[PDB]
Order: structure tokens, then sequence, then C-alpha cells
């Protein structure tokens, strides 16, 4: 089936008395990949659309045209995709392109038809998609995981030994506002980003080491923080006014997506 | 003489128990033009910046560079100007251009220096500015009030007899996401946008001015269609209408207002019309 | 076909956090005229009773006795009626009196039987009634629309060109507490009333079927609003302003009481 | 040295979450008698005025004229007076009448000048006044304490052995809407309105005084029968009980209180008794 | 049936805006004696367990072993019993002891099996039990009502004429932290603990019973001395009083109540007594 | 410079709408060791007293007698001490005993005088004290760090590699209701109590210190298992965990913490393990 939900924006003052269940409602997407479904969220935090498409038997396309006041999905929007699942393919205005595990794609404004397929149905592909408003059309570009540039950072003393792969980066590509990346924490480290008011971020956590892994994501004003506890393959959206960092009981990975009006804190928490 | 304040976005459920003072603070810009000053707002409703610059003696320029993460103000933004005051002038990267009353200007992305001047100091120009994030450079275009096309609408039976001027309209011009217009109500009429609407892919800012006599007040309605609130406006004040909110107002006398809109599309037939069954 | 509900009084700080649904409940009488029914409100704002009686086949009378601790309705109360519907009649302790459209009546304390009938059932009379505590008997009096003094007021620039008709006015009549009038807004005007020692407004005669009236209440610096359909009523406590604006013109009946 | 404060009416739902401090503010008059002052409350509970006048050197009169939309205080109001203090005298449009301790007076509508004096300055008179809106003039009547009819009731088992004095009673005199009485609790018993009640067409105001010893306290109960609250009282304080509320009290020792009532009917049977089933 | 509910502790500031229904839930045990049942509360106010045991046909035992992290109920706890019902008996490690009406028993730490029985089924025994954490074992002691020491106090002037019985009193017996007593009010008096107090290193639980006639009600007051609340009680109900709280009551008629106390000391001198100036 | 503050208990429902600032106030002791000072808190969770003693020039004694209703501090209480600072000494009923870093002491009920000294003033000793109510006197015992039994646990995959030292342990010594231990996390590990739990018959207090670098912070979690909150801690701060609450923490680097436990059972077996499904 197809489903897209709408979550509004808030101020720090609004959430200050939200309980645990409300925080989950306004800031957490509890399900992203369901076999045969397209699950999306529309957040008024800069009007990002994010979610997953996991085709099994029929090929799937994001069919929203009139819900956005445009003739087709990408008439005034750009799209970035990373596949965290099995062998699949996306075919763009008729031209098919095979996407391996952890391969990525950027599709620019004005692309008329984008269709997601899975090769193996019992081990389907999991396309994590992020779309943002766009005013200029830029060229489409496949980002093989082989050629994604790896940057090791962190250390063991600070429990943040990870590897950052830059996928959709302004120093390597032209896009309108959208930036995506992918961070793998090495075993024995579980800590990420440890406020920009001119942009915002959304994190999608996955690849939990063992099934009993949980992740604590922190959000809020630096001196008034809250947390949201995450299972595997869930995503949390961070407003501009909020810090964004997390801890896990073990290591994990996550895809981050960023937008705002440009493309470029301290230690006093609570 | 330069000030920019920040207002956040909200959900309908958030404002549901705001008292009057909270409502005014979160949605109303109480002062826009002060002689010699630049007064602006940053709303996280689609990151619009709006406000006024009113040059008297020295020219003024909106010098936001690093507060926005860019090298100059308009490095990733477009700009629209309407002059509601006296004879003034704008100089754009060295090129001077005279702006009489009700003249308007569109400035495209990448324009590096925009400097506002007034010709007569005792009757200064009142530049209402509206800026929105932009990704494509479109050409600058002065919108003379003479050549603004007038469309009369409304009637006396419904108290909405007015004349609409199109200033920055998608059917006349290329812009990234920004639209502006100017609506003047005739005497005896005081109702705007009355069959009311909500569009989910755009948002609007109303700036009320040209009040008839000094005791005029305007009641601006906002909120979900079945849970509406109002804010009482004096002359030269502005209201931010989030997408989930209706936007309409009535005055004790006639008035005028400039509306500025932005969002992810610019098509006008993307609205949900609100039937007259509301609250 | 008889109903009387009870609404309490509030302070300004009490209503400050009412949502619209609560504001509607506490301050708005959503239904007044239903054919064959008597619909009333009892407000503890000076203990006014207001409502409607719309007789169709059988005659109607407001038979409150022990609910007010008295032997008959008007034992300690005065009553005012305006008929906004069809040809009707009032029978007062046996004497029948014909009431045309927009005719009015004052009924004083001690009157034991007041009985409402309509001539044509298909076009029934719409009796808007208002009762207030009373201590002195004043004579009953028919108020024909012909004899009500009209005062034109307002202008077009301020959108409040109207005509005020006085029916129960202290300068023309004796009553204990009660004052009633009738205001008609001219086409093209919609603003009305643009006091601490209370008023109740009943709006009707909406020009077109999509007409609405926004009624404002609250302390002058902290105002709220209530949206009204045709033939609905709002009660204004002494501490509140009284204002309304409509998408078109309309008419409304006002009833007032207090200490002067 | 004159004061009148204004208290509004509430519903049961409104007060349900009042703390102790708000409950006192909304329902309690903490000071009533001050030498040389007139202290009043105006409650929108049937628009009753109650308070005290205690003259020492200069004689006092309640000069509310335009504050009530009338030419003089009693142009549309009734007045009931009881003196709980020293020997004094009140003069009515020129006629002087000496008022001893526990004497009472009823003054009808239209009386233009009422002046309260104290005879001994060091032991002054305490005039507790209660005024209620009035439409008919009824004759003035001195109610000497000698000639007031007493009725003893209650028993020792139920701690409510008392004696009731009727002062302004519909069965002994005509008044517009006002009724007053006076209850003295016997030693060893302290409980008033013991199976309590709610009349929806009348409201009552109780003023407690004559505490046995200086540390006596009275706990006055008010509220809906299933949601009750209480207010802790010192000597010579007053509490206002809405129509929707029960009204009863118990004290640590004996005391006395005068009660004043009004509404739309002067009938004593209209009340709803409450079986002892109440949270 | 066996039933034990758990109530947490609160601060003064927490209850300040409780409505009536909440106050009942957090502080009142509405049912204690039901034939054939064991009804208990565990309050995080010093971890007191109190309730009733009412055997009718089969004998009853409080078999909390692993629910408390111990091998048997009294492994780290002491127990106090007063019988307010018919002739019964309790069996202690096989040893039976007859308990008449109003007899009391103390059972010390380490006692492994305590079994409650009733002689007459149609008139069953009502064992009010209070168990408290204990670290030192003291000998078990039957406290007969005949041999209970009586102390009359109070008078009729203050409506508190009563007689106090000592049951578990640190001056006649050794216990770990538990003290129980029994107070009966005379006819014509209905006030207990009236010059009231707050001891900060101890807390009390009051259980009201023996109401005079079936329409008796008792108003128990609790809270910070300046922010007082009340709870209306029926017969055979109990209230839990936190350390920060005053505790007292008034009844429409006379009554009786058992009080149980624990804390970190057993000195009756440690109390911050409360003068009548402060609610 | 003696200071003891008093904190009350709360129910899970009470804290649910606390902001961060209330949570810090209700649950966190932000300063414990100040040179020359005794800083303690009194919590109504089982009436634990904990805090710090840091003598510089003068020896220090906890001089609480009438504040607790007893003749000397430990008249009805036991005491646990761990030294986290420089070389010091404590003298117990006259007998002096030198206490080096990480040494510990148990002082039982009835000990009359306990006097703290530090040897080097510029590097004073840090006596972290925890006191608990007691009913039986047990012998005093020095718990040297040399003879403290070390138990290594955890792994690197789960980031909880630590060493648990048992100081006051039911399997090595008799105490009334009190356990203290010590946990040192190795470099690269930060999670403590990650197989998490709640015990309903006792409660724990965590005091975190020895942060690796000055920018270390520890996030301590508390609340019902499905409704968790967190508190951010600096070095040498303490958090109080009610029985209904989970207690576990994670840091940006490694650290150490002392835990103290008390309740009605000393048994480790009695915990409800909370699985990894929690919010
Ligand atoms: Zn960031
Ligand atoms: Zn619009
Ligand atoms: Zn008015
Ligand atoms: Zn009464
Ligand atoms: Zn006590
Ligand atoms: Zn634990």
């Amino acid at each position: 089936s197809f489903s897209m939900v709408t979550r509004y924006a808030h101020s720090p003052e609004d959430i200050q008395h939200y309980d645990t269940s409300k925080l989950r409602h306004e800031f957490l997407m509890e399900k992203i990949f369901n076999p045969g479904d397209i699950l999306l969220t529309y957040t008024y935090n800069d009007r990002m659309i994010f979610g997953g498409v996991m085709p099994t038997d029929e090929p799937l396309e994001i069919k929203l045209s009139t819900e956005l006041g445009v003739d087709f999905f990408l008439q005034r929007r750009e799209l970035g995709i990373i596949n965290i699942g099995g062998a699949g393919a996306i075919t763009i205005d008729g031209r098919k392109d095979a996407m391996s595990n952890q391969d990525g794609y950027y599709i620019g404004m004005g692309t008329q038809k984008v269709v997601f397929t899975s090769e193996d149905r019992d081990h389907p592909a999991k396309f994590y998609v992020v779309s943002t408003p766009a005013h200029k059309t830029y060229p489409n570009k496949k980002l093989p995981f082989a050629t994604a540039l790896a940057k090791p950072m962190g250390d063991q003393q600070h429990l943040n030994k990870r590897t950052i792969y830059k996928y959709i980066d302004a120093s390597q590509m032209d896009t309108c506002q959208l930036q995506m990346g992918y961070t793998v924490l090495e075993p024995g480290s579980s800590w990420n980003t440890m406020t920009h008011a001119r942009r915002m971020e959304t994190y999608m956590y996955f690849n939990f080491a063992d099934p009993e892994t949980r992740v604590f994501h922190f959000l809020g004003k630096p001196d008034e923080t809250r947390h949201i506890t995450l299972f595997n393959e869930q995503a949390v959206v961070n407003p501009s006014w909020s810090i964004h960092c997390g801890v896990g009981t073990t290591n994990y990975a996550f895809i981050w997506a960023m937008c705002g009006e440009n493309q470029t804190v301290a230690m006093n928490e609570l």
C-alpha cells in the first residue's frame, strides 16, 4: 500500500512538557520498511519527505502529484536515495540502473518517472528516500558504495570510533539544499555528534549489532534535553533549534539527511 | 537601528490554549517601520524574513552575512520590495533606480549589494521587504505601480468591494518561490479573503496599512477552520499564517494590505476552500 | 418539547483558557426555535431566563412552578415577548391578544397564565421571551411595531448604518429591571455596538443563508469570539464588551438588566 | 478609609483546582471591621453588598452614588444592619435612632441619607451592613434584640445545640429579596447547617464572630456535595456561598454567626437536603 | 480473597492541585474488612503495611514470602494486631491464643507462622494488622484490653472529651519502630489531635470505626499547616498521614480510631507543634 | 558550614511533567565535597542521609542530635563511609584509625562519637558518608581497599567492561539494611547497569566521580521503564533512584561510581529484570 503522514513543527517551549508518548508521536517514525509498501513522513521542518520503499512483487513508484500541487512528484523537488537492503534497481524515465547494497542515487528536479524494483523478492531491496523542495534542476548521479569516500574518525577513549562515508556532499556534487551521508560505528564505540540554526537534520538508525540493541537519541535545547529510545530501522527528525546526538548499548549505523538555507555549540548540557 | 527577531513554527494543537498575549507574541510583528531603523522577523514558517527598512539621512542596507551562513545576504535568497511611503530610491550593485509611492522591486538570487535610499527626508520611503530561500538566479525586475494590473472584485452586499493589484505573480514573471500582491478595500468594505482557504504547500504573511482614520482596528482571523482565534491589529503591523491556518480579517473601516506567499509550489488553485461552516 | 438548561457565571480569568467548544457551551444558546417546543436558558448572570416558544397545533405556556420555588411562573418575575414569526396570539388570564410579526408585549409580575398560540400552523409564530426577577407589579402592555420609536444611527464609512427600535425602554415605560430592543442593520453594514452596573443578544434575519456573525466577548484587552448561525443567542456578562461583525447584514434582539 | 472590592461568580468546574490561596481570595473577606473605615465587598453572586462600618471620631455614610449608576446608594437597593459592637446611633434623613448591641435595622428603597455614628469612641459600634437590589419600597423597621424571636434546636449528641434569632424574616415583615438571621452555638457544641443543603434559587453569606476564646477557629465547608472544599476562619470574617454550593461549618469551640440570604424566592422550603453521602 | 495495593509517597507540592477523587485514591483505604478476605495497602511512607483480616469459615494467613524478597512475611518485619470484631484467635508457630474483642497482640521479627481464626462465623473477628520493617527481634506479647492502661483527656468546652488506651507504647514494651494506640471519643465530643502537630521523623496511619449512628461522617484534615485539605470518611476506613502533614479530624457525632506510628525515632517529644494562627 | 537539605518522595505519575530544572532539583545533589564543609541531604526514600565530609584545618563531626529526635547521630542509625580523597583519619569513640584513599568503614548503631580528620590539608580527604536507620547494633569494621574483593565483569562489545568492589556486602558482614559497593569502568567502556532492573523492596543512590577528562559527562536515566527521563551529571554528583525507577547511566568517557542500597530486604535475588523493550 501507500501511506504518508504529516507532522508539524514546534518550538522548544512547546515540547518542554511533552511526555514520552507525545515525543514519540511528534518526532519519531516508528516504521520505515514494510514488504510491498511505501511509507513516508511529511515534516513542516523545512518540508522534507523521508521514508522507505521496499518492493517485492510489483515495482513501486512514488505516485504523489496533486497532493503537492504539482504535475509530478519531482516537478519542484530533488530526491536522494540510499539502499540499505538487497539487490534492486531504479529505472528513470525508462533507463534502468542496478543498485547494490549501500549504493546511492541523487535525482534532480524535473525527473518525471522514477520506479523502484527488487531483483530477489525474498531478500528485497530497501530504498531509503529523502526529498526536499528544489528550484534548479541538477544532473542525476549514481553513487556506488565502492567509490564513496571513506573517512575514519574518532577513537576508543571517547567511544566514537566510526567511519563517515560522504554520499551527497556539496564539495563533491551540485544539489539544491539536500545532503546525505552514512556513518558506521566500529564495534565497541556507540556515540555520534559529541546546534545549527540555519539548517536541520534527520537521522535514520539501522544495522543494530544484536537484536537487544537500543539507541538513545537526544534532542532539545542544549540546557533542556529529552531523549527518544529507538529500535532498528526507525528515524528521528531534529529541528534547527535542537542538538542531535545519540548513544547505543552497542554499535550501529545511520543515514543522516540535512537541509536549510545554507550548506556549511559547546559543552554546557542541562 | 538593525534588529532581527526569531519566531518558531507551531502545530494547531500547540496554540489551542495560548492566551491573547502569547498569540500576539508568537504570530504578530508589532513594529515594522521606525525612522532610521531596519526591523525584521525570521519565521521558521518556510524561513521567510520580512520587515521594513526606512531610510531618512544615511542609506541603509540589510547586512546579514554570517548569521545566515553565507557571504552576503542574498547569496542564496531572493528579495521583493514594495514602497508604501514617500519618494525613495534603491541602488543595486551601483546602479541607481528611483522608487515612487507603491513602486515595487524583485531582486534575484546572487545580487550582492542592495542599498535603500529616500529622496525627500521629511517624507521618507517605507520599504517593506520580503526574502525567501532561493536556488536559481532569476533576473531583477522593477514593478511600477503604474503598470500593475488592477482587477476590481467584491460588492457592497458582502462588504468585500476591493481592487487587487498583482506585483510578483507567477503568470507574469519567473521566481523561485516568492509571490506578492497588494489589495485595497474601497470605503464601506472591510472584509478580505472571506470564503477562506487553507493550502498545505504554501504559507502567507499579511501586512496591514493605510487605515482610514486613526481609531481603526483590524481583526485578523487565524487557526484551524473549526477552532479559530483572532489578533487585533493596528496600522502597519503584520501577521504570519501557518499553512494549517485560515487567514482572513475584517476592519472597523477600510484599509489596504500587502500579502506575501511562499512554499513548495506557486499554483493558486492548490487551496482547500473552507465552506461557511466553521467554528 | 419543553427544555430549560442551566449555565453558570464566570470571571474573566476563568474563560481565559476555554477552547472554542467550551466557549460555545458556556456562552452560546445554539437552538431557540423548534416547532412545537419551548427552549429556555437559565443563566446565573443576574438570573435571566431567555428562549423561544413556537406553538404549532396545541397552545403553549411556560409552566415552571417548583423549579423556581414559587406557585406560578411570574409570581416574582417580569416578562417581555417579541414575535419574529407568523401571525399569533397571546391569552393572558383569559383575555386573547393578537400578535402580528415583530409585535411585542410586556407582562408584569403576578400574571398567572400566559398562553401562546399560532394562527397558521404552517407559518407559526416565533415568540422570543425574556424573564427577569421582579419585585413590583407593572401593568401589561402591548408593543406594536407601528408604535415603536425608531432611531437611525451609524454611517457607511464605519459599516454600522442601522436602526434601533425601542420596545421596553425605561423612558417610555415602567419596568423593574428589564429592557428590550430590536436592531436592524442596513444592507452593506455589519458592525454592531462599535457597562458594568449585563446583556443578551439573539441574532436572526441573516441576509443570505451563508451569513455568519462573529460575536466578541471578554475583557477589552483579552478578547475571544463566538461564531453564530441564524437564530442563536449569546449572553454577555457585565465585565465583557459587546460587539459583532457579520459577513452580511443581519438583525438582532437585545435584552438587558442590571442595577440601573 | 473607604474600600469596596469586587468578586466574581464561578461554576463548580471553575474552582475545582483552586489551591488554598486562590480559594480564600475568591470566597473570603479577610477584614471587615476597622476603626474609622468602611470595608465592603461586591459579589456578582446576585449582586450583594456586605461589609462593615465602624466609626470612631467622624460619622460615616456609604456614599456610593455613580459607582452603581444611581443618584444615591439606596435608590435601587435594600439595606439590613446589625450592630455587633458598642453603643452607637444611626440617623435616617434626619431621624436619629439609638442602636444597642445586637440591635438591627431594615432600611427600604428610596432612603437617601443614612449616617452611622459611635457613641463611645474607645468602645465603638460595629455596623455590619448587607445591601441587596430592590424594586419596591418597604417601610423601615427597627429590630431590637429584645423583641427578636429565638428558637433553640439540636442536641448534645450531634454537637449542634444552638439558638436561632430571626431578624429579617418573610413571616414577620415584608422585604423585596433579603432575609437575615443570627445563630449562637451553645458551649460544648459547634456545628451549623448540619445536614447541609443546596438551594439553586437562593445564595447565602455567612459572617462568623464571637469566638469563645482567642484561638478559636472555624472550618467552613463549601462546594458541590461530591467535591467539597474548606476555608479556615478567624473571628469576624465572612464567606460567600454560591447557589450550587453547600454551606455548613464546625468550630474548635463555640461561636456565633449572622447569615444573609437573597435570590428570586423568599421561601424556606425550596432547598435540597443532602443525605450524609458526600466526598 | 487476598489483595494488597501499593500507594506511593508524595511531597506537599505534589498534592496542591489534587481534586477530591484523586485525594481519595492516594490517601484513603476505602475498604478494610470484608468477610473471608485479607485487604492490605503498602505505602512508601516508611513501607507500612496495614489492613484487615476477617476469617469466617477457613483460617487465614498473610503469606507474603517472595513478594517481599524474604522467606516468610515476618522475617524482617514486626506486626501489631488489634481485634475490633468478634471472638477470635491467632496461632503463633502452633501455639493458639484466644483474642477477645478489643484485645491486641504484638508479634516480633522472625515469627514464621501466624494464623488468624474466628470462633463465631456469623459474628466474625476483625483483625486490624499493621506490619513494619524490623531489624531486631523482641518477644511476642498479647495485649489484653482489660489490662490496657486508660487515660482520660479533654473536656466538653473544646468538644474533645475522650479516653486514650495504650496498646503498643515504648514505655511498657520494646518494639523496633512500631507504636499503636486506641482513642475513643465520648458522646458530645468529636475532635481529635486538635492542637495539632507535625513530627518530621515519624508518620501516622489512622483508622476510624465505631461510628455512633449509620449517618455519622468524619472529616479528616491533612496537608501542610497553611495549605490544608480534607477527606470525608465512612466507618471502617483509614487515612495515611505523611511526615510533612498535620493529621486531625471532626465527626458529626462521636467515633473511635486506632492510630499506628513509625519512623526513625520513638520520642513523642519530637514534634513541631502547630499554633492556631496558621490554618 | 554544615548544611543538610530535605527532599521528599514522589510517585512515577508526579514527575511525568517535570522539566529538566525540576528533575535536577528533586533528584540531584549537585555539590557534595567542599573544603571544610559537611554537605548532606535527607531523602524520604527510606530516610537515607548521604553527603560529603571534607576536613581541611579542623576535624569534623556530624553533630545532629535534636534535628533527628535523638541524643547523638547514630543512636538509632548505622553509617557507611568511603574515602575518595587524600590521606585522612577517623576516630571512633576515641580510637583513631588512619584511612588512606579508597578505604571504607562501617560504623554501627550506638557509636557515640565519630570524628573526621585529613592529614594533608592541601590534599584533603573526601569522606563520602551514607547513613541509614537501624534497630540492631552490629560491630564496626574497617573495609580496606587492599582487602576489598574485586570482580571483573562485562565485555567490550557491550561497552560495560568494569570492576565491582563489594564493601558492605551481606555475604561478608552483618548490617541492618545497607549495602555499599564501588564500580570502576575501564577505558573505552561507559555503560553501567545495562542489564537494567527495578527492585520494589529497596532503593539505591549513585554518586559519580573520577571522570577521565574535565569535559566528561554522565547521562543518568531514571523513571518507570516505559517512561524514562535523564539527568546530566558533572563530576562528584549524586542521583537518588526511587524503588519504582530504573537506574543506569552512560558517559562520554569512563568514570567510577559508588552505589548505596537499602530497603526492607538485603537480597540481590529480588529484582525485576527489565528487558530491552522500554521507552
Ligand atoms: Zn548538525
Ligand atoms: Zn492564502
Ligand atoms: Zn452593552
Ligand atoms: Zn441555605
Ligand atoms: Zn502525630
Ligand atoms: Zn538496583
